[PDB]
This record gives structure tokens, C-alpha cells and sequence, in this order.
């Protein structure tokens, strides 16, 4: 087509693509629906993720420098695991701003 190529990249790699994979992997270490997961657990399902959302291994380090938010003594909520890996990949260019504006406070 040419010339019109202002379409390239017409979406952000995080994509709804995204969501309903994860949750395909989701189901394999946690099929009772639960939404949470244990952190011994976590390197491993966080291995299980497919892009922009696979971190591999042995990048276990990388968890603990991005330590979510634990859940009752020994588990780790899904929600946060979800916004932190949404976070920690829009943190590149992007949103990332927004806690500049933070300085001047209000």
C-alpha cells in the first residue's frame, strides 16, 4: 500500500491477546479458580506466561528486585500480579510520567 503507512504499530504489545492467554496458563496452576498463587510457585508460573509477559528462567532475581505485594503469610494475589507485570512493561516509555507529576504533589 505504501505512502498510508501510518498504521504500523497500530496497537500497544500488550495487547487482549494477552489477557485471555494468561488466564489460559492461569487455569494449569490454578484450577480451582482461586486467583491466587504461592511464591515458591511464582518463578515457575512466571516462566509459564507467554510475551510480553514471559519472563525466563533462571531470572528469579528479577522477582524479588519487582517483590509484589503477598497475600496471606505464604500467597500472592493475582490482581497484583497482573497490574505489576502491566506496570513493569509499560515502565519502558510510557504512563511512566505519570509518577513524574507526583513531585509537584497536590
Amino acid at each position: 500500500e505504501n505512502f498510508s503507512v501510518a498504521t504500523e504499530e497500530s496497537a500497544e504489545p500488550l495487547s487482549e491477546d494477552d489477557f485471555e492467554m494468561f488466564y489460559e496458563v492461569w487455569e494449569k496452576f490454578d484450577p480451582d479458580a482461586t486467583q491466587f498463587i504461592e511464591f515458591a510457585k511464582l518463578s515457575d508460573f512466571a516462566d509459564a506466561l507467554d510475551p510480553p509477559l514471559l519472563i525466563a528462567k533462571p531470572n528469579k532475581v528479577q522477582l524479588i528486585a519487582m517483590d509484589l505485594p503477598m497475600v496471606s503469610g505464604d500467597r500472592i494475589h493475582c490482581l497484583d500480579i497482573l497490574f505489576a507485570f502491566t506496570k513493569r512493561v509499560l515502565g519502558e516509555s510510557g504512563e511512566m510520567d505519570a509518577l513524574r507529576i507526583q513531585m509537584e504533589e497536590r
